[PDB]
């Protein structure tokens, strides 16, 4: 990035605690020295012969995002062979951090979370960006009960992988048009995030995504078959007909039929009148 | 290990190198002579800490193919960080070597070649392999007048990429089925080879594939536009309706409507009565 600060981040922040890692890098809870504001600092170790493409793409996604439901970006620092990405800190951590203590979320809490995720996805999709890693661990909650999407690590890697494809595709004159399309634009589109939101809604209701206890490779193979059936909520009576229908239309097996994020925002479950941060403040009270 | 049947010896103890033939997708190919048999072979030398995945898959393809329309495989050598793949020497070289000397092939000669290539492709596709690099340079003619497919380097690179993606795909529970499908099977299928054979038939007719004078990046981007129209033969009157139709159907833009190799074997152009090795023996006589 051409706007990177060439100075030690510790000159502006104090490192408080290690939070663990995302798709790549180490994340730290830190404190701004002038305002006391907390921030998250993501550190990625640099090496002289490292391909900078993925990190360059992640910073570009964060920098060009300007939406409430996506983690704010405060700049990046490069110092002593370490890159530090400065992002918004969310006091309650991720929804996975929360439901591991509280148990299942209520339908209204899930509905508010889904509307907030959809506002962030509609924005990302309008800027020709894809998250590709929607899940409870990447949906953060701040102390005010507001929802923010985090970790554009997978998105950055895919973007870099795609740029690499274009650079080594070779002579194209004998290449079929579908081979060219997958090299330039990949084998899928942004509607994959709508499916992941549907799986995330089930995860918030049952504490695990569908088939979580079966081997990872077996799930990938079963999903690729023509007889694959989209998952459903286990307890039928516990959830309203509008929630079951939200799962059925987000989890549409075919991407050509799957509704967009903007279309999903007018769905009854998330366009309901009593949806606000107060529902998540109630969940956070259960945590304390 | 790159190959369990590999010879840990200097191939120069068994072969005399006679001439540099040029390169394939990777490696350098030499014409060589067996010191005891007197037989001619082609030796492909590749410099090999290196990941042996693509060379391992190329040898496996060559080794497990038992077909009259695929270049014969003799064995491999590993000596002083160089891997040497020993394959059949095809006396007339590639179809590109032939048409640049003799000019455009006759419609019957192109028909015979297309039939032979389709037989090799139907065999390869039945064994779950994709060539992905069908072109005049990779179709060889031996002294017996036989048509043999060559250069599985691209196919090996693609198999190595599909294995490298599956190992690093991560947790799949939140992935849309189409995402799981491009990670395990890619965004296209074996029908890409049928399109490449259509382009090759135009290359044998016109001495260049369509749009050869257009910038490679322009050709690629043009294939991803909604109104994209597949290429055709430039000289209508020179070719019969059977050849125009062969081009029309092999170059079907949608892979869902493009016929398989086995289906193409019943096409009017390649099911014609006088398609025999005599046409290729006659082409070879013209080279001398
Ligand atoms: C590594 C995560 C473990 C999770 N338990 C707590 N995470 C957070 N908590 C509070 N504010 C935060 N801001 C940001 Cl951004 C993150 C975050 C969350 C997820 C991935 C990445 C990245 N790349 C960063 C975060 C950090
Ligand atoms: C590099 C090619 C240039 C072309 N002019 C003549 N080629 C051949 N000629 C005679 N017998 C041959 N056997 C085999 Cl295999 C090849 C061959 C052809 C194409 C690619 C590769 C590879 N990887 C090997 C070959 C060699």
């Amino acid at each position: 990035d051409p706007d990177i600060f060439n100075r030690d981040p510790r000159d502006h922040y104090d490192l408080l605690q290690r939070l663990g890692g995302g798709t790549y890098g180490e994340v730290f809870k830190a404190r701004d020295k002038v305002s006391g504001d907390l921030v998250a600092l993501k550190m990625v170790k640099m090496e002289p012969d490292d391909d900078v493409s993925t990190l360059q793409k992640e910073i570009l996604i964060l920098k060009t995002c300007r939406h409430a439901n996506i983690v704010a970006y405060h700049g990046s620092y490069l110092w002593l062979q370490k890159l530090w990405i400065c992002m918004e800190f969310c006091g309650a951590g991720s929804l996975q951090d929360i439901y591991q203590v509280t148990g299942s979320l209520s339908e209204l809490q899930i509905s508010y979370v889904c509307r907030e995720v959809l506002q962030g996805l509609a924005y990302l999709h309008s800027q020709k960006k894809i998250h590709r890693d929607i899940k409870g661990a990447n949906i953060l909650i701040n102390d005010a009960g507001e929802v923010r999407l985090a970790d554009f690590g997978i998105s950055a890697q895919i973007g870099a992988e795609l740029a690499r494809r274009l650079e080594f595709i070779g002579t194209p004159y004998w290449m079929a048009p579908e081979v060219a399309a997958v090299a330039l634009k990949g084998g899928y589109n942004e509607l994959c995030d709508i499916w992941s939101l549907g799986i995330t809604a089930i995860e918030l209701a049952e504490l695990q995504p569908p088939l979580f206890d079966v081997h990872p490779l077996r799930v990938l193979f079963l999903m690729t078959k023509s007889g694959y059936q989209p998952p459903r909520l286990k307890e039928k009576g516990k959830w309203s007909a509008a929630f079951h229908n939200f799962i059925k239309v987000t989890l549409t097996k075919s991407p050509k039929k799957r509704p967009s994020a903007t279309k999903m925002l007018s769905h009854q479950l998330v366009s309901q009148p009593g949806l606000n941060r107060g529902l998540i403040l109630d969940l956070l009270d259960k945590l304390k």
